[PDB]
């Protein structure tokens, strides 16, 4: 039944709303200009300095730590979402762990697009906006931790997915049976099969004009895995140049690979 | 309607047949049993003898390079049969082939692999997976990751009629760098993705979401290609031939 597939879509969206406080629909309204929601914009060093008057070491390192602590919170949100995916909690525990390990960054980058346009990124739950140019002007190697994410986001945002669509898509990502070290691949793939079915139907119904959106969206997984691999190499660089800089343990355990 | 998609499938199947001499069907016959058994290369002495039927690590890598150059010409000709492709801006055609060939090379190589080895020399030979893996570095860990991709890819149990369309989808990727006019490329890939999906629903009706699983294997191809190019740089730190091969 299509109807079981719709009930799954409905369940996952419902769970997405409950897990991620800043949705795409909120993010767009803030970016588009829909009076009370307007972000303070950070574009230079004085602007950033002033930003702490109302928004919530060294500048580039302070930014990078902010991004770290934010990534940690998003892991917690994504972890809470994953538990809602039917069957995920019933899987072997080591695999639950493994699927989060490989899935969580791919999700962070997918959802972070929702917060981005061509000229910058929302911060502090939408209260701020930090320009692309400001981030790109940052002392090397930090200069371009963010540029690939912008490049992905402008391409990805042109698919025009809304939160409904994304709730099913990020569920597909977590439950990838091709993750390294997985003990029982088969139960994971049967869940994903079901999830892929749900996504396909949801896109057909919600984007009836958008030809082969399902395939176009699945092909984006490639862009996501490229973004992760480049990040990790960048992290290796920082750990050696910035020997005085500390990485959150949670994050270190994900990257251990 | 679907009869346009079917026409497009048959066209590409027929073109794939005329372009690639060793088909998957033919390679499986040889791998499984069924047309002399290929000459097997599992040792240093088997290699030495196998040359007479048909420095060591290096002569083997130069052979993949030679056969890769052959495969590029066969893929080029196949590309030209894909509806729309020759009508694209010439620079974009070159660009599509340049970036797409490595991906298609690995896809098609999986047809000639099992978990224990790979056919060579138009299937007259069979080099074992263990003899490749044993080769001194960095030539050992070279072919192993295509074997692992090939094991997973092959489980989908795709046939030649399915791969013909899948290959076409790869070639028409609108995200290649430097493309001048992305629209007609994506427009053709849309039409190909539609033919692929309907092919897989008729040809594999019990195979749930095979279409999606196949598309998810593109993430595996690009990761592979990106690793291959990364081992080549390290080999470049090990006359007219270099030119041919580049
Ligand atoms: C880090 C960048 C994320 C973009 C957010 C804007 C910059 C940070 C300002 C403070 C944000 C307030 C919510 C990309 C990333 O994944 C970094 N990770 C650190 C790590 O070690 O993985």
């Amino acid at each position: 039944e299509s109807a079981d597939l719709r009930a799954l879509a409905k369940h996952l969206y419902d769970s997405y709303i409950k897990s991620f406080p800043l949705t795409k629909a909120k993010a767009r309204a803030i970016l588009t200009g829909k009076t009370d929601k307007s972000p303070f914009v950070i574009y230079d060093m004085n602007s950033l300095m002033m930003g702490e008057d109302k928004i919530k070491k060294e500048v580039a390192i302070r930014i990078f730590q902010g991004c770290q602590f934010r990534s940690v919170e998003a892991v917690q949100e994504i972890t809470e979402y994953a538990k809602s995916i039917p069957g995920f909690v019933n899987l072997d525990l080591n695999d639950q762990v493994t699927l989060l390990k490989y899935g969580v960054h791919e999700i962070i980058y997918t959802m972070l697009a929702s917060l981005m346009n061509k000229d910058g990124v929302l911060i502090s739950e939408g209260q701020g906006f930090m320009t692309r140019e400001f981030l790109k002007s940052l002392r090397k190697p930090f200069g371009d931790f963010m540029e690939p994410k912008f490049e992905f986001a402008v391409k990805f945002n042109a698919l025009e997915l809304d939160d409904s669509d994304l709730a099913i898509f990020i569920a597909v990502i977590i439950l990838s049976g091709d993750r390294p070290g997985l003990l029982n691949v088969k139960p994971i793939e049967d869940i994903q099969d079901n999830l892929l079915q749900a996504l396909e139907l949801q896109l057909k119904l919600n984007h009836p004009e958008s030809s082969q959106l399902f395939a176009k969206l699945l092909q984006k997984m490639t862009d996501l895995r490229q973004i992760v691999t480049e990040h990790v190499q960048l992290l290796q660089v920082i750990k050696k140049t910035e020997t005085d800089m500390s990485l959150h343990p949670l994050l270190q355990e994900i990257y251990k690979d």
